């Protein structure tokens, strides 16, 4: 009779060789790039004076800067990790080293002429999965065979695992900043992620399982159970209204861009980032708070903060579609969502092109083309949404950057006019190199670098897309100002911030038309 | 009581026209159309209507066949002409939309360097507001991405000009088909009929069903004085078929020419690459259109070319393919408009886009789509895409013009879809050049010897043979080699036997017979089963 739930507030982080998994590092050709040029100098550079990387990290202006949250104690344990990524990833390093130096060579020597000479010189980690090409003006680009890249022998489930632990979301580590070294409270297991033990641990959440089966495929030594127990409990955890059987349309926002559109024969998920704690002050709405099935989820693009393979993994029996962008093969910084989605063990991904449209019960979703955010690179994987359910007609744009006001009017004059727009206002974001530095083969100027950030739409674009779309409602969300979210999107803004000041703008100017306007804080819900 | 219920006489051929061009895949797509209009079309028109001699002259020339230059004689300038003038008239916001989008393209490989490109959509013109999207590669060049899916919901692209030249004349008289517009001359009789139109599906019923000439002649709109001179190209005999099903409890393969290929079990059908002849002839043994099955299960186009994606054959076929199978298009290239969308203008939605190893199930096997390499001149065009089957035990691996520069590649391929025992390879290892296809798409004139050195080229014997090495296969068949007599106006002059093609297939058969494998060259149609 060891019938047991996961406690509410376990945290089931996903780690790939110590590093909280986001979406790059599921992507071999990414995560390649990562281990090479992104952790092995970070990793290094803190065996080599620890006590910079706490400086770093002391001063919060600078907080998802290229240095480790971790203290001069966890010196041994950095060190080991490096070398342990040095041996377990040498298969990568050397992909990446080849990669890049490819990468080099053409932007130099191909000028041209015919590139067929290039294949009889690559190197072994790229034979038959890269094509040369060129674009109209001669320039050379690498196209990875991504399907053929998955198959090879060093795209495996080694170096997966998962952590265990109890604590406040406010305490995780940067994700991108610090890998999660041993700790007390913090179990870590050996599990790869697309596993059927997994979805053994996922049923937990929400249906009671035998601890000593789910230990036992967990490889869990028994010596180590009793602490492994705590993470457990016998009481099931208390949801808030999961179903919805109204005739109406319900929206639930979860914090930032995660918010579900519900009708009582559909579900809608976009962009899912929970939180496993409860606490009723912020009135959060936590992970258990989700219907039992997900019929949609939608991934407006490929970012950390919008693409949560911490939620993704523990929803996977749950969803009935994802749906994802297209991506452009050319770039080394543009995956395709399906594939990172492939080896996190789903199969239930439909690739969306733009205008393409899905029929849902009283209505129908369409894939709206999206621009910007991307640090004018020319990364594909990035869609709008429009959701129609019962006469009500929403549009998420999430970090999408309203550049052309005429893009929208076309996009209007098929899908219709939208009803409620939600819309993302964060519009100073990371320069280019601090999400897509692994990738550049050759650096980028400081002037180039702050001018193309990770930045969507300011007080006068967004107000193209009210004006275009003629909205009644319009709601600023995916600011990531909840609490939960420090440790992905970075520091909480003052009023004073540009985002903030700038959204305040929005709001106002979008009551001041006469509709209902407000910048989402906190989790809601909202009937409709 | 002048009960008239026919079928389209066997040779009668329906030429779809945009703008009394022959209509193929780039014509029908807008932009690539646009672009089409402007910078070949509207040029060679104004270089007929003045000195239509100097045409005369290279269209004599045999060598300079397809070379840009109308096969038409001065007798038709008066006629060439008003299509000069006409299109001009009709395509005013097509040549708008193909100069904004040329002149933006060498505006910012001149000035965008690696800065923001917010100010950018400020000052875009009008013919490409909302329809772009401007981005940079992993190095500071700029691309444009055309939102294609927005720009076929733009007013221009519609209907218009969208016709259809029935005809009976051979189709050894055909003019090549980008040389040359269909002017109106005396037994072509061209009918308006949008490509997508509903219409169009009616008179592909009429090929194999008969309908009655009275009723499809009102559909069509076909004004009463005109109604006689329509009969010509109908008849109430029922047409001739050469064994169009199969029952039988083996496959049978059926090659159409030039990179056609019908395979068959007694339970699925898979065309690739559908190119057909209308025309009878049985001292070249042909295998026609009608000898294709009533219903093809799966319509395979490897790549985006005018002699593998014929939208003459696909039309009449429309209703009677279960799914077309097309390639993903690199949207930030103007060389590679979308074959999906492409289609969907022509009234086709059963359209899969497949990714490089995606496989669907067949009944008694499976297909999957394989990496292509090359024949695109290096340009980043990514709508190609090769063809490995396996149906009741025996594997087949379709390339048509791919050329294997990586040898591992297809190693790689072989780890997954296991060794294949029958190969079809198409050995043109000295295509057209760059330009010839793709020049009005440069903003910028490329230099000749690049343009030369990346021509539109496939698998020589060296390259050939290292597939066959990496596959195993029992049985080597070169395809795809324009050796019929029907695809002139598509590829051009049949290659005599000291021609590079003739020599490397005639080099890469005789190593293949040396290993003990079966090897030819398909000349003529054949039937085999197997
Ligand atoms: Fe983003
Ligand atoms: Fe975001
Ligand atoms: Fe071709
Ligand atoms: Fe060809
Ligand atoms: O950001
Ligand atoms: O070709």
């Amino acid at each position: 009779s060891d019938n047991v739930f996961l406690r509410s507030h376990t945290k089931i982080e996903p780690l790939i060789m110590r590093w909280y998994a986001w979406a790059h590092l599921v992507s071999p050709a990414q995560h390649a790039l990562n281990i090479a040029f992104r952790h092995l100098p970070m990793l290094k550079s803190f065996v080599a004076s620890p006590a910079v990387h706490e400086a770093a990290s002391s001063n919060p202006e600078m907080l998802g800067g290229p240095f480790l949250e971790l203290k001069k104690s966890d010196a041994a344990a950095v060190k080991a990790l490096w070398q342990q990524t040095q041996q377990q990833a040498g298969r990568q390093i050397a992909f990446a080293e080849a990669l890049l130096e490819l990468d080099r060579r053409l932007q130099q020597s191909e000028t041209g002429l015919s590139l067929d000479h290039i294949y009889a010189e690559l190197p072994e980690p790229l034979q038959g999965l890269v094509e040369v090409s060129y674009d109209l003006h001669n320039h050379p680009s690498l196209r990875l065979i991504e399907e053929l890249l998955y198959l090879e022998d060093w795209v495996d489930g080694a170096g997966q695992e998962i952590a265990f632990s109890l604590d406040k979301e406010e305490e995780r580590a940067f994700f991108m900043n610090t890998p999660r070294v041993d700790a007390p409270g913090r179990m870590v297991v050996p599990l790869p992620f697309a596993d059927a033990r997994f979805d053994l641990l996922s049923a937990s959440r929400l249906s009671s399982v035998s601890f000593s089966q789910l230990a036992d495929a967990l490889e869990i030594p028994e010596d180590q159970r009793p602490a492994f127990r705590e993470y457990f409990t016998t009481s099931a955890p208390q949801r808030n209204e999961p179903e919805y059987e109204g005739d109406g349309v319900r929206v639930r926002y979860f914090g930032h861009a995660c918010v579900l559109v519900q009708t009582a024969e559909v579900s809608v998920l976009v962009d899912p980032f929970l939180t496993w704690d409860h606490q009723p002050e912020q009135g959060r709405l936590t992970f258990y708070d989700l219907p039992d099935h997900i019929d949609y989820v939608f991934l407006t693009h490929n970012h950390q903060d919008h693409f949560s393979c911490e939620a993704l993994l523990q929803l996977r029996g749950r969803i009935g579609h994802i749906l994802v962008p297209r991506n452009n093969g050319n770039n080394f910084a543009d995956p395709s969502m399906k594939l990172t989605l492939k080896r996190l063990g789903f199969d239930n991904v439909i690739v969306m092109d733009e205008m393409a449209d899905i029929t849902l019960p009283d209505g129908r979703l369409v894939s709206l083309p999206s621009y910007g955010e991307h640090s004018d690179l020319s990364i594909t994987s990035k869609h709008g949404l429009y959701l129609s359910l019962k006469g009500r007609s929403f549009m998420f744009l999430a970090d999408s950057d309203a550049k052309d006001r005429v893009l929208y009017r076309r996009i209007i004059k098929q899908v219709g006019k939208v009803d409620n727009l939600f819309i993302g206002m964060e519009c100073d974001g990371a320069p280019l190199t601090w999400l897509y530095g692994p990738y550049l083969s050759n650096p980028i100027g400081r002037r180039e670098d702050e001018s193309r950030r990770l930045s969507g739409s300011d007080c006068e674009r967004a107000w193209r897309i009210v004006e275009e779309c003629g909205c009644s409602q319009a709601l600023v969300y995916a600011m990531g100002q909840e609490s939960w979210f420090r440790f992905v999107v970075g520091l909480e803004y003052t009023p004073d911030k540009k985002q903030i000041v700038e959204s305040d703008k929005f709001v106002d100017r979008c009551r001041q038309a006469g509709m209902a306007a407000q910048r989402l804080h906190g989790c809601q819900t909202m009937l409709l």
